[PDB]
DNA sequence: TTGCATAACGATGCAA
DNA sequence: TTGCATCGTTATGCAA
DNA sequence: TTGCATAACGATGCAA
DNA sequence: TTGCATCGTTATGCAA
DNA sequence: TTGCATAACGATGCAA
DNA sequence: TTGCATCGTTATGCAA
């Protein structure tokens, strides 16, 4: 559940990372992070945003683009609830376990939250390395994920 | 007819201990009905009959679940796939024997893995990239039929 | 007074009036003598690359055709960027049935494939990148060979 | 070469990570980690395990599932023999090189061995990062892999 | 004096003379009586596995057919290595249309697929590896089923 | 722009990592790292190298192979110019950001440069972890990449 | 216990 | 939709 | 602001 | 190449 | 040494 | 299975 402004920020973010051909598709992309709105609302959002359905010559039907921290943290905490199997740490690294295939998904949500204490993440398949920004330790990071769980 | 023979079968199974299809044939014959092993294989396949046994339990006997599950093994490979399709299938498209499923960025592997686990008879295999999954349809299913099958769970 | 001529009438009408719907462009062309249905306008605008434009809070757009000078701040160089990376990274092409197979230097397939996706080609249903190989699925009735030749001609 | 009990533990592990449609297929999966048995033996294993060939309605032919450290270390040492090109280290990380494409394969075998001194692994393509559990260092880890080689 | 016999003449002529071109092998076979065009020689050399060899700074090669004893230092065991890993890692095969689908243990698909690419099979247009699955695209008119059976027979 | 000898070393490297079926293809692979030569030159290179177009029985048309630090650093610096969005660090790790999909590409170029202070790299999608060799820190590595940029 | 050889069982392309 | 014929898959008697 | 119901608008398979 | 018929996609009047 | 233009060489769809 | 005709691929004479 997010307000007009929060939802639109997410829309802008979605439109840059995905090729969105229709408003129904945009609604599915938002529902994946727990934002449920109808098509009417998205028509209004995209208009307020100045989003245009852009295509070149012989370019088919078009995809929406809007011309020119994220918060953000809620998407992540949502996914942590769902995909975080375990945490552990060593030195400046937290190590997170997710179900198989889920690591890139969780890690991308972590990146987008832009935590001040996270230098970066790398996802394999069911594992994520989270690099702690000094002097934060991996143990503290792990503590932060266990708390936001 | 068919739907009626299958009712005879659901009934015979949950009241006797059938260990082979030929055995179910002779049982249905005594009750009047004449079908071959071929047809029983087809019916049990449609019914979702499974040959069951516990640890050291020998050759199983056929049982059809009543949407109440198998003992501890979740036949919700399918239920889990449907749930993740509901959460993550963004759109579908197709070409020839291929269905192409789109997901949010980074989620394709997670969905594709749930699809593999469900072991659909009409899927030969899947490949996940980052936001795209290619699903190969088993002849004579087309990519379009397979896509619509995934759409109807979206 | 054929197609290429009607499309010149259209480029002209658009950049001098404010057309908000295809039916509206139909009646405009009718006054100027020409009779075409909405179907045909949809096809022409698609070929012209006409886009319905508006700014922030700008309502229902009006049609405009770029003159290879871009859209305002949104780079219609999804295609230009794809062509540049094809130039840099497409090593060879091949095909089978509905599939084009593109080869790149080792490790570059994801980076190229991502630029192809962003370009959102009408004839591409999707792509999958491995490490040095990209599979591109052609939209019927385009064949993998036509799609490969299309990528070759940018190589 | 493993005994009835070791082989069956491996079978249970295989059945959860793969979709196994036939006993011949199960034999190939076991041969990949150097366990060679015949189909007769697998029929007997699967029976002792209570494994059932499960399918839903209109669900085709079925895949085997059994209802409800791994050792483990031998699978890994086997693969180390085969895929370990070099080791190196820095701080709390061992860095392992494998031939191209082999890294996920080796790393998954390392994960399943559940070494008490390994917090986790991440595989790229020909490289694996192994995170040492404090106070073990990466150098020691590298020493441990060079020993099990 | 059929195909298998002409190819024996060729294995013989090659390992006793220095043939630098197919036309050259044609005239050599003509002197020995046999009449074939360059087209046919190209086909035979292809089947024989004749390779045009030279060392460093060695110019235009001469044709040689290995006797299952390898090429000098370059392992023609791209194929041997693929067969070995197929034996180790191919768990099952299946097919659809122009695609063979190979299954491996979890995490091994890239390692197998890489060995298959290196072998550079004439009937493979390319491969894509996921985690436990590899998709192999058959070159028309080979089908996915033929390609799968070819991998099966090495399993 | 590289000399006969530098170009040929790159050729040898390319022929082992790719399946090269034709000289035109080899030219595209070299152009991707900014080396532009014609087919005539490559015919001469491959001859000097003793490269042969190798195939087995019924083996089709053949691929080129040559029988039996890289510098190297220039390929990398070129790509750094093009793909390095940002650098950051923690302890013994430098963290590099590239555009999406570009990480494996940049990282492989980093591996091939074989920098004495780099123990190894792992690439995700838009991120690379670079492991610094003790006592070099990640901050210094980051400084080195910011310099070669 | 295990392999082998083989029997019992189940699935499926084809034609009706 | 079914049966036939057949083939792939799984179970099991005996030797070791 | 939002959802709903529905109207307005655009795209496309088919047949000519 | 176009129009027809139709369907998918997007915009918007009203109740809350 | 390199590029260019072009010659020599090899591969392949098609029809017999 | 082959030859024809042709095209893609590789080698090389000359200018710079
Ligand atoms: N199926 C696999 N790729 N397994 C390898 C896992 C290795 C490591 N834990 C990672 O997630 O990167
Ligand atoms: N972050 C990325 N790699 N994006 C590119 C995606 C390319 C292609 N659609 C795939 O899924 O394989
Ligand atoms: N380094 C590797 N993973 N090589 C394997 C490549 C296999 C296949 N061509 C792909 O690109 O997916
Ligand atoms: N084919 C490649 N992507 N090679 C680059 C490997 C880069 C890095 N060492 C990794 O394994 O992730
Ligand atoms: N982590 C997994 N087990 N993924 C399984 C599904 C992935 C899909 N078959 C692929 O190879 O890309
Ligand atoms: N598109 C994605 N898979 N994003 C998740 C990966 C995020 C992480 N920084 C990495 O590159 O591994």
């Amino acid at each position: 559940a997010a307000n007009r402004a929060g939802r639109q920020a997410r829309i802008v973010a979605i439109l840059s990372s995905a090729q969105v051909r229709s408003q129904n598709e945009l609604a599915a992309l938002l529902a994946a992070e727990g934002i449920e709105v109808t098509q009417a609302t998205l028509s209004r959002d995209l208009e307020e945003l100045g989003a245009v359905k852009l295509r070149g010559a012989d370019g088919g039907t078009g995809i929406y683009v809007v011309p020119e921290v994220s918060g953000g943290t809620d998407r992540m905490a949502r996914l942590l609830g769902e995909l975080l199997v375990s945490t552990d740490d060593s030195g400046n690294l937290a190590v997170l376990r997710t179900p198989p295939g889920a690591a890139h998904y969780l890690a991308s949500a972590i990146d987008r939250a832009a935590l001040p204490q996270v230098v970066g993440t790398i996802a394999g398949d069911d594992t994520i390395l989270v690099v702690a920004r000094e002097p934060t330790t991996g143990a503290q990071l792990a503590g932060m994920f266990e708390n936001l769980r």
